[PDB]
């Protein structure tokens, strides 16, 4: 029931989280000068598996993200 933007092609604020996350990841990656392969990615396709935890954590964030209609239902 509880929703905000995740209803019909919405949720703009989320983009800021994506961009921010990307920037943060870039900074962290730069700071953590650890030569291995690619921030523990082990092949591009492998990233797909990361979509599981990412989607879960992200969905939760999106669920809490007070976008369009104030909701905030995460703990």
């Amino acid at each position: 029931m509880m929703k905000l933007g995740l209803v019909r092609f919405s949720m703009l604020l989320a983009l800021a989280l994506v961009v921010l996350a990307i920037v943060v990841q870039m900074a962290v990656t730069m700071v953590l000068h650890g030569q291995v392969e690619s921030i523990d990615v082990i092949r591009s396709i492998f990233f797909g598996l990361l979509i599981t935890p990412w989607a879960v954590y992200f969905l939760s964030v999106v669920v809490e993200q007070l976008e369009e209609s104030r909701q905030r239902l995460s703990r």
